[PDB]
RNA sequence: UUAAAGAGUCAACCCUUUGCUUAUCUUCCCUAUUUAAAU
């Protein structure tokens, strides 16, 4: 997710979401066989962001309780 | 218990034409008999 989806094409005509899910060069550059530049700023962009307005919450029981 | 919430509304010509048609052997055969008073 990037604000507006803008980003820049190749010159072919990709964008990220196309190229790394083509031929699962995602995990070609996790694991780390391209070097490790590229395996530390991809990770990098790896964080959580919490956000719980306007979504579904429901009550299941665990064991003696409720989560 | 993916809990809680929400107006789809409005309008319309389906019209026109038409040759179904010719022929034909259903044949042979046969034991229905046996009683009893009107309530």
């Amino acid at each position: 997710y990037t604000p507006k989806s803008a980003g820049i094409k190749n010159e072919e005509g990709e964008n990220l979401w196309q190229v790394l899910n083509k031929a699962n060069m995602f995990y070609r550059i996790y694991s780390g066989e391209l070097g490790e530049e590229l395996q530390y700023l991809l990770k990098s962009c790896c964080t959580a962001k919490e956000d719980v307005t306007t979504l579904p919450q429901i009550y299941f029981k665990n064991g003696e309780g409720y989560d």
